Order: structure tokens, then sequence, then C-alpha cells
């Protein structure tokens, strides 16, 4: 049964693949060189060119991702060639770097040698390469409670965190064969962070906030034709609600709208005031304010929706079926200020694409 | 299978209906009566007990409601003796009367005579009792662009609106028998509107923005016991946001958000100054406001969701099945700030419950 679903995603995928490439022709041979390497080897490699192109279809299939308009010019970078945990920190490293491009962000992944029996060859630990820690414990909460888990599973392998609610934490990953993973502290040089402005609002910046300028997805499986790439992180920009209204507002993250309703000076006393709706306005007026004067890029959800309108009219016109997740499109802030809300989207499932997959701890 | 599934249709909901009223011992006498009944008269008839509860089972079946907590406290007006359209009219402004309630809106629903072979007694033309009318012509638009099709069907049968944006359609509604429907303006009395000012911004009031203080819907079948009430028009009161968010605000329908940045003093030409969220926000702030100045009943989503997740704890509490539609219940603004958004909701379809169903004209 493996080896048969391998084949059967194997051949939908290469097909497909090659239309799009017009490669058409070359279909044939290619699968039959596939149907060899399968039964003698239990797996096939993909070219290069295969590789990156079921990466782009991968992104393009996203169903909850508003960013897709922009899939066909996504960055591969092809690391399957790693053996040793310093080529896989050096290339993470190297990921961060060629990501940030100095603020003008390029939507990048790097994919790392592929599952085999099911048996990862390199399983990363970070949910994404850039992060902040989080701390827990008798009524006091430090940092992101997102990442409290994690952080508590580095300061078992000998980390230890500052404490303060904006600790990087470390690269941690574990090689096939290794019963531990090991972490790496991430050059400051390489993180580029956001100190929180307001353009209007002098008081605003004695919240102290800031953001990292680029995140990276580093605890997702690519799957393409039936090979499980499980280490394969990727980047885009942030779309600044994800920012504004949900890491710095939402009740178990950083949970900073009172603290904003009193810098920009209303009360946060009646429901009817719409205090939390005026203070989720200014915080993310505010965020990209503040990315655009540091010059990091980044898009408003506005701008964001009305590039997606022209993915589903590029794929319309490209004769390709699209799928949504509605409720992942919608931004959290104006939602009926965009035309996703009020269309539908089919949430069928289509492979290429990235899966959640298990942790590795908890 | 017409009377089948009537039949089956009814003892669901005696048996449910009986259970929750504690008549349960009742049940096996009551369904033999309506056997008979169905098997003499190809239907049967709802004690008021029955469809009191019925009319109240219904709305707390309903998926996209918010407002459901208040379920039991239901006022059920049973208009089932009428025959005339006079006494159909009288009823209808008798509901008005009654619902407004000076202002402190009283949830009504009257219950006209139900279909018979699928047959309306009394066929009700108006989306909701109490709306404005709408007009396009020659690039011209005036009023509320969702009642066009009314406004223009009105117009066949001797009505001329004022042309105003805020002009009070008639009651239309056909009585069995009669091929065309009947109008009669609303009494003025009986309506109350709210003019929209601003706490704080006193150009506000340049804007001339209204709204009328019931929302009564008068279109939907209220299905009990396969009971078809396909005239059963119910209402409760706004919650802020179905008026600041979407009546005022949408493209297609008011289409306020530039004249209500201009008044509030923001530039409305970049996208990333989210000055749409920024005036939905002040706009829906005005609405809040001018509602509770004006003595009307309304909710804002924060309270409105505090109650819906206080009816999730009841159903829980209850025993009961809840049911739900995600898409529905999050509020149009701010919506990760409610539980809502964090939650997910069972779908299913239980009945009683009210239903679309096909518009009289068009
Ligand atoms: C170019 C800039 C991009 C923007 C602005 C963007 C925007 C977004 C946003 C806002 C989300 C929802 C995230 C959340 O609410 O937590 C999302 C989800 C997603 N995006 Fe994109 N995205 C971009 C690029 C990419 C790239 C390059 C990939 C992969 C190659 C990708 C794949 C996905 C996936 C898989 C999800 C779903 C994550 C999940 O289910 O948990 N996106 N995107
Ligand atoms: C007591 C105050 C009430 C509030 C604040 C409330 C709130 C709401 C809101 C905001 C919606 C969504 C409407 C939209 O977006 O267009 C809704 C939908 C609905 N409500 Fe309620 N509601 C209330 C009372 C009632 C009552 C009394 C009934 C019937 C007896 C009812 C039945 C429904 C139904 C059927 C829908 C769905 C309409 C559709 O599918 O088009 N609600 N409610
Ligand atoms: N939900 C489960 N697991 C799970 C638990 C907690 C969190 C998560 C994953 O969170 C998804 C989101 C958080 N909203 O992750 C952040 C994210 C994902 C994707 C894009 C994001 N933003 C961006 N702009 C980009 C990053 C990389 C490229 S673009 C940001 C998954 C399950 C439980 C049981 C079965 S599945
Ligand atoms: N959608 C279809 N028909 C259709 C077309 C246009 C409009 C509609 C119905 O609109 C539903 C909404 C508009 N958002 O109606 C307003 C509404 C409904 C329910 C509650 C509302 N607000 C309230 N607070 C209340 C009113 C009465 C009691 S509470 C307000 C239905 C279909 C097309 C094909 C199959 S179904
Ligand atoms: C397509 C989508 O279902 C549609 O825009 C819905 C979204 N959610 C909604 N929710 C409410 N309360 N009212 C609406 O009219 C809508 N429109
Ligand atoms: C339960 C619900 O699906 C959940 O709250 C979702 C809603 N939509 C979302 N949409 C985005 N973009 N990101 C999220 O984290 C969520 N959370
Ligand atoms: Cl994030
Ligand atoms: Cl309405």
């Amino acid at each position: 049964e493996e080896k048969e679903i391998l084949w059967n995603e194997a051949k939908a995928f290469i097909a497909a693949c090659y239309q799009e490439l017009g490669k058409a022709a070359e279909v044939k041979d290619r699968l039959a060189d596939i149907k060899s390497e399968i039964d003698l080897t239990g797996s096939y490699v993909h070219t290069k060119e295969e590789l990156e192109h079921g990466a782009k279809m991968a992104w393009r299939n996203s169903n909850r991702c508003i960013g897709r308009l922009f899939w066909n010019s996504l960055n591969v970078i092809d690391r399957r060639d790693v053996r040793t945990k310093e080529e896989v920190r050096d290339a993470l490293f190297h990921h961060i770097e060629t990501a940030t491009n100095n603020g003008k962000i390029r939507p990048t992944i790097t994919i790392f040698p592929p599952e085999e029996k099911g048996e990862k060859q390199v399983e990363i630990w970070n949910h994404q390469l850039i992060r902040y820690a989080g701390y827990e414990s008798d009524g006091e909460r430090i940092g992101d409670p997102a990442s409290c888990s994690l952080t508590a599973a580095c300061e078992e392998l000998g980390w230890r965190g500052e404490r303060t609610d904006f600790d990087l934490l470390p690269l941690i990953f574990r090689m096939k064969g290794d019963e531990q993973p090991v972490w790496y502290e991430l050059p400051r040089s390489l993180v580029i962070e956001v100190p929180i402005t307001h353009p209007d609002i002098e008081a605003f910046s004695d919240l102290e906030l800031k953001w990292y300028g680029v995140p990276i997805i580093s605890d997702m499986k690519l799957e393409v034709g039936g090979i499980h790439y499980n280490a394969a992180p990727f980047n885009g920009w942030y779309m600044g609600t994800e920012i504004g209204a949900r890491n710095l507002a939402d009740e178990k993250r950083y949970d900073k709208l009172k603290k904003v309703a009193s810098v920009i000076g209303i009360a946060a006393d009646y429901n009817t005031d719409l205090w939390k709706d005026q203070a989720l306005v200014e915080l993310n007026k505010a965020v990209l304010h503040s990315y655009k004067k540091q010059g990091v890029s980044i898009v408003d959800h506005h701008t964001a929706a009305s590039q997606f309108k022209r993915f589903e009219e590029q794929a319309e016109e490209a004769g390709r079926k699209l799928t949504g997740d509605w409720t992942w499109l919608i931004p959290p802030i104006s939602p009926a200020a965009t035309h996703i809300f009020h269309r539908s989207y089919d949430n069928s499932i289509v492979k290429p694409n990235y899966f959640y997959q298990d942790k590795p701890y908890e």
C-alpha cells in the first residue's frame, strides 16, 4: 500500500507539473523511470524543476492563504544535500538572511531531505525560525504564551532565556540518529525587528512594543507527488492584522488592547464605546506605519484582499479550480470591507500542499 | 409521501415539545388524535402551547442567530384566525406597535394561517415590515439598493415613492384567491426612527443619516412539526454592526464610509491608513450612541457575543446539542475580539426552524 500511494501520487503530480511546464511529451518516459526507482528503492527523487514547481503548486493550493497571487515567484532553495547539523544550521541562517534581504522580503523556501520510511532526516522543532519565548509560572506571565511549551522544552536542553517579553528562541532541530535536538542561538545581526510607534500619537512608544520582521514557518510538511518534505521552512511577509489584531491583541497572546486604549486616551470601561475596536484600529495603523518606516515589507488587509481577488481572476482565466478556506481568508478586522467576506470558497484539499504534522515535543 | 412527511415531522416535534414542557405522558394520546386528523383532513392543527413553544424552539435552532440566549421569552401572537386583508393589515400594524413598545423592544412573532396544499393563505411580499425603498435609473441611485426590486413591484401596484433616501415602503401582501397583492402605507406614528449622531463629533449630523428602530423579518417560513407557517413575521432588536457595518457601510447598500471619513476629519486616500476601518468604528459608535440616546433597544457585538456564550453554556447544561453557523455568528467588525471567532460550531439543521422561501415577485 505504501508504494502504491506513492506511485499514484507521483503519476498525478508529474502529469500536472509537466503540463504546466509545457513538458507534456516527457511525462511517459519520466513516469517509467520513476516506476523503476520506486520498484527498486521504495521511493523516487525529484528533479530540481519538479521540486521547485511542486513547492510553488503547494503554495498555490494553500486554501488558508490570502497571499497566493505571488505563488509563481517563490524562491526555492534546494538543500536536499545536507547531512550534518552544522549544514542544517547554516542553511537556516542563510534562509533568514536571504529572505530578509535588508527588509525587502523575498518569499523563500528551503527544502531539506524528505522522509524515507516515514523516517525524518531532519526534524525541526521551531514553529517559526524567528519567534519570541514565553514563560508562565506562579501567576507570572512573560513573553509569548504561544511559545510556552517550546520554551520549556528548550530549557530542558541547557538553554536559558533572559525572560524579557521578547527573547529570541534559539534554532532547535534533531538529526536522524540523534536522540536529542541541538540548539543554536540566532545571530542578532540576522534578525530585523520593528519597534511599534504610531504616526500621530507620540505616547504609543511608551508601550515598548516590537515585532520581528520575517515570519518563517518551519513546522509544516510540504508534500509533493507522494514525497514528504517534513522539513521545508518557508516565509512570505506579514499582513499587518496578523501582528496588530492577533499576536499583540489576543488575550492568550500579548493581550495589549487595554494598554493601547490607555495610551490613545480612551476609556476601556463600556462595551458600547467600542473601545476594543478603536484600540485594534490604532494598533493596526501603528504596525503598518512602523514596518513602512523601518523599510520592512508588509501588506495591509485591504491591499492583500485586492491582490487575492486578482489571484481568483488569474485562476479562472488559467482554467484552474480555485480552492479556499473562507474562515481563514477573511481578515480579523473589517472583514466585510473585503470582497472575500461576500463570496464563498470550495475548501477541497488539492496536492501538492503544506500540511500540519505532529510536534516532536510536549 | 406528503402526509407521511407530515406524520413523521409531527411525531418528532410533539415528543420533543411535550418533553420540554413536562407533558411527556400526554404524547401518546395527542399523537393518536393527530394521526386521525391527518388521515381525515390531510393536516393537523397545533394547540396554542405547541405553536408558542414551536416558535421558540425554531428561534433556538436558528444557526445564524447570535441573539438566541433569549429564545424562551419570545412573545408569540396567534393570528391563525385571520381571514380578511383588513385583519392581516391590522395584525401587522399591531405587531409593529407592540414590538416597538415605545423603544423598549419586545421580541415578538405574529403567526398567520399556515399553508394547506402548499397553498398560501396569506403571502407577505415585504422583506421586513419596516424598510426603506430603493431606486436606480440612469446613473441615479436613491435609497436602499437592496429594496430596488420590491420598490419596483410596488410602483406597479399604484404606489409611488417620494424618492428620498429613506422612503418607508408600504405593507404589501396577497390573500389566497386574490391575483394581486394589496398595499397599505405605514402610519408614521407607529414607526420609530433614530437620527444618527456621534457622541464627540458634532459634524456627524451633517451626513443626515438615520435608521428605523425595529427590524421585523416578514419573508421567512416558520416550520413546526410539518406545518408550514409561510407568513409569520418576527422581530428582535438590532445588533449595532448590522446597521453600522453593513446597511450603512456596504458598497451595495448606503455606501457611506467615504462620507464618514470626511466628517471625522481623516483622509480616505491610502489603504495603509486603515481609513475604512476607522470610519467603520466611528460610524458604529455613532449608531450605538444614537439608539441609546433615543431610548431604543440595541446591543453591541461584544455584549451580544457575551450573551451568546451564555446561550452555549445553557445548552450544555440542559443537555442539548448546540448548532451554529460560524460564518454568520462572527460580527463583521473585530470578530477575533469575540470568543465565537475562536471556536467552531456544528451547522446541522434542526427543526422547528425558520427557512428561506421563494419571493412572490421578480
Ligand atoms: C508573500 C506574502 C504572504 C502573505 C502576505 C501571506 C498571508 C497569509 C496569511 C495572513 C495567512 C494566515 C495566517 C494566520 O492567520 O495565522 C497565511 C496562511 C498561509 N500561508 Fe500565506 N502569505 C504569504 C506567503 C506565503 C508563502 C510564501 C507560503 C508558502 C510557500 C504560504 C503558505 C501559507 C500557508 C500554508 C498558510 C496556512 C497556515 C496554516 O494553516 O496554519 N504563504 N498566509
Ligand atoms: C433579541 C434580539 C436579537 C438579536 C440581537 C439578534 C441578532 C441577530 C443577528 C445579528 C443576525 C444576523 C443578521 C444578518 O447579518 O443579516 C440574526 C439572524 C437571525 N436571527 Fe436573530 N436576533 C435577535 C432575535 C431574533 C428573533 C426574535 C428571531 C426569531 C424568532 C431570530 C431569528 C433569527 C434568524 C432566523 C436569523 C437568520 C436570518 C437569515 O438566515 O437570513 N432572531 N440574529
Ligand atoms: N490546530 C492544530 N494544531 C495547531 C495548534 C496550534 C497552532 C497551529 C498553527 O497555527 C497557525 C498559524 C497561527 N494562527 O501560524 C502562523 C502563520 C501561518 C502561516 C502564515 C503566517 N503568516 C505569514 N504571513 C507567513 C508565514 C510564512 C509564509 S507567509 C503565519 C496548529 C490541530 C489540533 C488537532 C489537529 S490539528
Ligand atoms: N440567499 C438567498 N436568498 C436571499 C437573498 C438576499 C437576501 C436574503 C436574506 O438576507 C438575510 C439578512 C440580510 N443580511 O436579512 C436581514 C436580517 C435577518 C435576520 C435578522 C436580522 N436582524 C435582527 N436583529 C432581527 C430581525 C428579526 C429578528 S432579529 C436581519 C436571502 C438565496 C439564493 C439561492 C438560494 S438561497
Ligand atoms: C458569502 C458569505 O457567506 C456572506 O458574505 C455572509 C458572511 N457572513 C454574514 N454574516 C451575517 N451576520 N450577515 C451576512 O449578511 C453575512 N454574509
Ligand atoms: C475556530 C476558528 O476556525 C479559528 O478561530 C480561526 C478563525 N480564522 C482564522 N483565520 C486566520 N487567518 N488565522 C487564525 O488563526 C484563525 N483562527
Ligand atoms: Cl505570526
Ligand atoms: Cl437589517
